[PDB]
């Protein structure tokens, strides 16, 4: 090895002992090395083995071949030199290990093989150094090496087809290339673009992905380490997933050692470039260099991004899980210690943050280790004046560090001040009837817009310090460069800036801009993920029930002698020595007061109480009816059929023996109906029939039945107990074990167990009982891409101005930048006098001038994008709340209110906080892509050839990305909530789940929900890898080309222009893939403003104010009501009305379900426009009258009363128009007087929402006491304990006024003259009572 043949000369030849050692060492030594390694692997992951094929053997015959071959050298060397020895018989040995390692591979199913690829291409490569050398120094020993050469190239394209196996995830069966270049998702992204992705063209997850099989093991291990007794749940993780971790941590640390070999061969090339007479083939040799390392980092990246994402994958699924099964364990003490909302927190924002924080958790320490070795590269270069770019470095500790903790408590504020609006929004749209009867709009608009100004505060006052976090991911690399430039030239004149320590440093510092900026992101999310750690390591150490507990005997029927439970381990006990023996198919009746403990035994007989002391032997299957009905939002039918097999003849004789037949009629798609929260809701006593034909149909033999007749009426309850419940129903040979207080079917009970004080007092048969006359007696006697038009849609809205201003000072952030760099490439060219530069402080003042441009233009930029984006999120939630205000009741009866909340709520938050850094991360990409590509330009104009293949193959890509990406991130969210939903019922019905033991079910339900969330997932990410891979083996060919170009032009090339081009090529690597995940995610954003504009043009109400026909101060100056041939259209509810209401006299509207009662307010009020009516108060046409001013002068009392949120002060007088003595005199007119002065509050009582805090009653009298206040001479009353007091006061002082009057009930209306019946919108007769009958 000397240079004159290997470095020095135009024909870069290897020396012949070169040749014959080191290069035969390398790929041998490479598979010895890995040989032992790789049986863990083999031998940990099996998977069967692969059948006899072709290509098997021929890959095993070639290994035999070779290695003859190889001997055969010995062999002839048999027949001087020591190399002539030993290199073939070790190459003949590694080649013996390579044909049995495919034999094993083939026997542990291994259908591709990586090590025996890379193991084959580096012989392949060392093979052909030396196949060149020899053919250059030209039969006896070289025709062994070409046969060698040959045989290996052969073997190494076999190696790359992938063999025969022992909608199936592509990656099981991807070879090492398709697995490495993510190629096996790459046909998914062109059916993405071919028609839309579904769910069910989502690929199965892989069987170490799915829930069954990663659950389990956390929870064996959760299992072992709380039985070794502090729980530590971070070893339960890293005893869990430690393999992952470890293998993310080998690819990270080999990506953080391959990252900085680019500016090392960028040394190099300046080294070449600046130095003439070096032969030509050095620079496309480093050059190719540059691009290899640069292709294998990338590679190895990306594979340490897929880990990671797996890792967080998996790690979300075991939590999930895991959570799942904690739920059905549980105590009922440590279900009360958390509420429901925590525990869903818990299976949503914790595993979130888990799998979110996989992805940059390995930068804990690989931040430190880029940052300490790019410092050493560049003490390397500059020396000693490193140290104050590393000041800079350690001066952006304490702010970022600031600004992160800001963030955090601004984040907090604005979510705080988002709930409450959302919490305020949902009050509008439930009970946006009545705001618009009683001309409430502006008012609750009003508050509204209070409410998003205090949150547009926080948002306002967060953009400042997203503008600064901005300028710290795009200065925080000139602010070293600047000053380690500026002392490197300042400290010593002798100190030269070439273009090899300014541009090689100037791309460590770009290096060293990433892992700076994220290492206080990645501290912020390790604390936020430490605290849900916390959270959930709470959750899973809490106390677990004992089935043993209550002993389940498979088919006297109940047994409990001397058992005392508790609720609690420290509280008192509830059912103190409380014993009984139910017999098989006997009805026992729980007897006692409120409190007494009769819904207790029913929860102890499930082992939901604590069992204290005693024995209870419940026989046979339970089924539980609770007394809080159980209803999953899956259809009635299977909210009856509880997972079970349908039976047409036992379920038609279930759900009438239940009286639903009558419920299924009324229900629009009869038992198909999606009953539940979400969908229709149902009452209370249809939710309690639906709950005891569920546990009827389930036919256990033991029933404990919590009060199941609570919430029915008289003769619906006698008819259930009748044809379910009693000795002739569908139980009777059941056992049936039933809580009540209604004794009206305790005769029929077989045995009553009467209990007081949790304590068994006298129990026995009825006529028994009441014979002994004791505590029974006693008891009785108690009683496609979006369109740009959307683009421009929020540039409008951002403000023109701002946006173009934005564009124009960005603009001049990057022609800055480029300047700067140029200018440094410049200044890397300064001749140098004796030791010093011709004119180094000009130079550097330039440089720092142009820096600090740059710096107040991006910061002036961040801050114009953020105030422009408050200023689109005021006029977007302003135009939606106008236009849903102004809209129609129809189309809030159309309409779901998911949907508004919807757009209230989550494009809201998409608009106004992540589109603005969505719009601000795209820009910087793409005129960084575009400065460089600029820069390649200038310094090496003949690289134009590369654009356009590459930027085709860049379109290509982009397509398929953007296509495609959308439609798994569209299907991801629609997939993610339902998981927490279901978690949610779970949690509500965990008691009904318990007693029918249908756990398992529920768990596999759970499982399958988490199973196609992450189906849905997974293709995300790995899409993420492909695009990935795609553009930087396109930014790498940029590399590659802008360095060829600049070694093929070296002679007309300075060495700071190509250090220059070379820089902005390594950096356009990371900007490009960059760029398209942010189009992505830009075009998945822009849809949020297209839903915000929907509402804008559909049909709104007539105007509120019309201004040109206003009616006098006095409107209704005495009532006179007149319809006028008056036509409702929702064929015709209301036809051929023709009435005259005069005025001040009372009139009442009676009629059948079906008639136009109600339809005939809604006509008074305009809420529906006349199909042919002339309706018309005193003189003036109600048609003509604007909105608000009719609905200010009629007022109207509801069926239900919605009482706002608020104090209520606020619900009378929402404008605080009326003074505060007419609000107390009208209070006290509304028998409201003692009540409303009791509050401590006052006025001010902040009354919940709906009024829960107050009465039903109350809320009426406060519906009473706002129509009062509003003194209108037209009053409209609909009618359903309190009914004696506001008729009362309806009939007290309003009888100046005009009132109408729809009630149900017939007592009420014979009060009122001029009665009015409808009987299908008809007036079928029109007089007083007394002409009536
Ligand atoms: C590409 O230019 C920019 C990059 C980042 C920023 C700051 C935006 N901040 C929210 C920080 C983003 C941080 C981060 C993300 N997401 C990021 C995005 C894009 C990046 O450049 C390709 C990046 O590397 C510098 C980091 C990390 C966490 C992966 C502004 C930029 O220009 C205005
Ligand atoms: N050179 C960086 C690259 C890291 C990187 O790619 N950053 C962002 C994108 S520029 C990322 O992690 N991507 C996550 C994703 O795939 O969504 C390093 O030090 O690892």
């Amino acid at each position: 090895w000397e240079w004159n043949v290997t470095w020095n000369t135009s024909n870069p030849d290897f020396t012949k002992c070169f040749q014959n050692t080191v290069l035969v060492w390398v790929p041998c030594s490479y598979l010895w090395v890995c040989f032992p390694f790789y049986f863990l692997y083999l031998s940990h992951h099996d998977r069967g083995y692969i059948q006899m094929t072709h290509l098997n053997k021929a890959k095993t015959a070639l290994g035999f071949l070779l290695w003859i071959v190889c001997w055969a050298d010995l062999f002839y060397s048999f027949w001087l030199a020591p190399v002539f020895l030993v290199s073939p018989t070790l190459l003949g040995i590694t080649m013996l290990l390579a044909t049995f390692l495919i034999q094993i591979e083939r026997r542990r199913g291994v259908q591709s093989s990586g090590i025996m690829l890379t193991f084959w291409l580096i012989a392949l490569l060392c093979a052909l150094a030396i196949l060149r050398s020899k053919i250059m120094t030209a039969v006896f020993r070289d025709v062994t090496f070409y046969i060698y050469f040959s045989l290996v190239l052969i073997q190494l394209v076999l190696s790359c087809f992938s063999d025969r196996s022992p909608n199936p995830c592509p990656e099981s069966s991807a070879s090492f290339l398709s697995r490495i270049t993510f190629w096996w998702i790459t046909g998914m992204m062109v059916q993405g673009y071919r028609q839309p992705l579904e769910s069910t063209d989502l690929w199965s997850l892989n069987k170490e992905d799915t829930s069954e099989q990663v659950v389990p093991v956390l929870v064996k291990n959760w299992k072992k380490e709380c039985a070794k007794s502090d729980p530590s749940l971070f070893k339960v993780l890293y005893k869990t997933f430690g393999p992952y971790f470890l293998m993310s941590f080998l690819f990270k640390a080999v990506h953080d050692l391959m990252m900085f070999a680019g500016p090392e061969i960028l040394k190099l090339l300046i080294n070449f470039v600046n130095d003439k007479k070096a032969p030509e083939w050095q620079g496309y040799f480093y050059t190719a260099l540059l691009f290899i390392s640069a292709c294998l980092q990338t590679l190895v990246l990306h594979q340490y991004f897929h880990i990671c994402f797996v890792s967080g994958m998996r790690i979300k699924t075991a939590v999930i899980g895991a959570v799942y099964r904690k739920a059905l364990v549980i105590t009922n003490a440590a279900r009360k210690s958390s509420t429901v909302g925590e525990i869903v927190n818990l299976m949503s924002v914790d595993a979130q943050r888990f799998m979110d924080l996989a992805t940059y958790i390995n930068m804990i320490w690989s931040a430190p280790l880029q940052v300490i070795l790019a410092l050493y590269l560049l003490w390397l270069n500059l020396g000693p004046s490193v140290l104050a770019g590393v000041a800079v470095m350690v001066l952006m500790v304490p702010l970022n560090a600031v600004m992160a903790m800001k963030t955090k408590t601004y984040q907090v504020a604005h979510m705080k001040s988002k709930d409450n609006r959302i919490k305020l929004m949902n009050e509008i749209l439930n009970g946006i009837k009545v705001l618009k009867l009683y001309a409430w709009e502006l008012a609750f608009k009003d508050k509204v817009l209070a409410i998003r100004q205090e949150e547009l505060k926080v948002l306002k006052k967060s953009a400042y310090l997203a503008a600064v976090g901005t300028f710290t991911w795009v200065c925080t690399p000139f602010l070293v460069a600047l000053s380690t430039f500026a002392v490197y030239v300042t400290v010593d004149e002798n100190n030269i800036l070439d273009a090899q320590k300014a541009f090689v440093s100037l791309a460590l510092f770009n290096i060293l801009r990433f892992p700076l900026n994220i290492l206080p992101m990645v501290i912020s999310s390790i604390v936020q993920a430490s605290v849900s750690l916390k959270r959930l390591r709470v959750f899973l150490s809490h106390e677990d029930l004992d089935p043993d507990s209550i002993q389940r005997r498979p088919i006297n029927s109940i047994t409990v002698k001397n058992a005392t439970f508790t609720w609690a381990r420290n509280d008192p006990p509830t059912l103190h020595g409380i014993t009984f023996s139910v017999p098989e198919g006997s009805l026992v009746a729980v007897v006692g007061q409120v409190g007494c403990g009769k819904s207790s035994l029913l929860s102890a007989l499930l082992a939901e109480m604590d069992k204290v002391e005693g024995h209870v032997t419940v026989k046979g299957s339970v089924a539980y009816v609770p007394q809080q009905a159980w209803i999953q939002n899956i259809s009635l039918r299977e909210n009856i059929l509880f997972g079970r097999q349908l039976q047409e003849r036992y379920y038609k004789a279930v759900v009438e023996a239940c009286a639903l037949l009558p419920d299924l009629e009324i229900l629009p798609s009869g038992d198909r109906t999606e009953i539940g929260e979400k969908g229709v809701n149902l009452s209370g006593g249809q939710k309690q029939r639906v709950s005891l034909a569920r546990a009827v149909y389930c036919d256990s033999d033991v029933y404990l039945l919590d009060d199941p007749l609570s919430a029915v009426d008289a003769h619906v309850g006698k008819h259930i107990f009748e044809n379910v419940i009693g000795p002739k129903g569908l139980l009777k040979n059941k056992t049936r074990l039933l809580v009540t207080h209604a004794i009206s079917y305790l005769p029929q009970m077989d045995v009553i167990i009467v209990m007081s004080g949790g304590k068994i007092s006298e129990m026995g048969s009825y006529q028994e009982l009441l014979a002994r006359d004791g505590a029974f007696a006693e008891f009785l006697r108690t009683y496609g891409q979006v369109k740009l038009s959307v683009y421009w849609d929020y540039m409008k809205a951002i403000g023109l101005f701002i946006s173009f201003l934005s564009i124009f000072l960005f603009l001049c952030n990057h022609v800055a930048s480029l300047v700067s760099n140029y200018w440094l490439s410049l200044w890397t060219d300064d001749p140098i006098v004796n030791g010093t530069q011709e004119h180094t402080q000009v130079r550097l003042s330039v440089y720092g001038a142009l820096g600090i441009s740059q710096g107040i233009t991006v910061f002036g930029y961040s801050m114009a994008v953020s105030i422009g984006g408050i200023f689109a999120s005021r006029r977007l939630h302003l135009d939606l709340l106008h236009n849903v205000l102004r809209s129609p009741i129809s189309f809030f009866e159309r309409t779901p209110s998911g949907n508004l909340v919807n757009r209230f709520s989550k494009e809201l938050d998409t608009v106004d906080s992540m589109i603005p850094q969505v719009i601000k991360m795209f820009m910087g990409s793409l005129f960084n892509v575009i400065g460089a590509c600029i820069i390649i330009l200038l310094a090496t104009p003949m690289a134009a050839v590369i654009i356009p293949p590459l930027g085709l193959i860049y379109f290509f890509v982009q397509r398929f990305y953007v296509a495609s990406s959308r439609q798994l991130k569209r299907l991801e969210s629609v997939s993610r909530s339902p998981v927490y939903s279901h978690f949610n019922e779970t949690l509500l019905g965990v008691s009904v789940i318990r007693a029918f033991e249908e756990q398992e079910r529920f768990i596999r339900q759970s499982d399958l929900k988490v199973d196609e969330n992450q189906k849905a997932y997974y293709p995300s990410i790995v899409a993420n890898r492909w695009l990935a891979v795609r553009l930087e083996c396109v930014g790498n060919c940029i590399v590659l080309f802008a360095s060829l170009f600049a070694v093929i032009s070296r002679h007309s090339l300075s060495a700071g222009l190509v250090g220059l081009s070379v820089s902005y090529s390594l950096q356009v690597t990371t900007y490009l893939n960059w760029l398209v995940r942010m189009s992505s995610e830009m075009e998945t954003n822009i849809v949020a403003v297209e839903r915000l504009k929907e509402y804008s043009e559909t049909e709104k109400e007539a105007p509120w104010q019309i201004q040109d026909m206003a009616p006098p101060k006095d409107w209704p100056q005495v009532g006179r009501v007149e319809f006028r041939d008056y036509g409702l259209r929702y064929d015709l509810v209301l036809k051929h009305i023709n009435v005259t209401i005069d005025g001040g006299e009372k009139v009442g509207i009676v009629g059948r379900t079906g008639a136009g009662k109600s339809s005939l307010t809604l006509g008074l009020f305009r809420i529906k426009e006349s199909a042919e009516g002339e309706i018309i108060i005193d003189d003036i046409n109600i048609a003509k009258i604007g909105l608000h001013d009719l609905r200010f002068k009629i007022t109207i009392i509801p069926q239900d009363p919605v009482l706002f949120s608020g104090s209520l002060r606020m619900n009378l007088d929402p404008f605080s128009q009326y003074s505060d003595e007419e609000v107390w005199t009208s209070l006290e007119l509304a028998h409201l007087k003692g009540f409303v002065s009791a509050l401590p509050d006052k006025l001010n009582h902040e009354c919940a929402e709906g009024g829960e805090n107050l009465s039903v009653g109350q809320r009426q009298l406060v519906c009473l006491a706002r129509a009062l206040l509003r003194k209108t001479k037209i009053l409209v009353l609909d009618e359903a304990e309190t009914d004696d007091l506001i008729q009362s006061t309806i009939r007290t002082q309003f009888d100046d006024c005009t009132v109408l009057t729809i009630a149900h009930r017939l007592n009420t209306i014979m009060d009122y003259t001029r009665v009015i019946v409808l009987d299908k919108g008809e007036i079928q007769e029109w007089g007083s009572p007394s002409d009536l009958l």
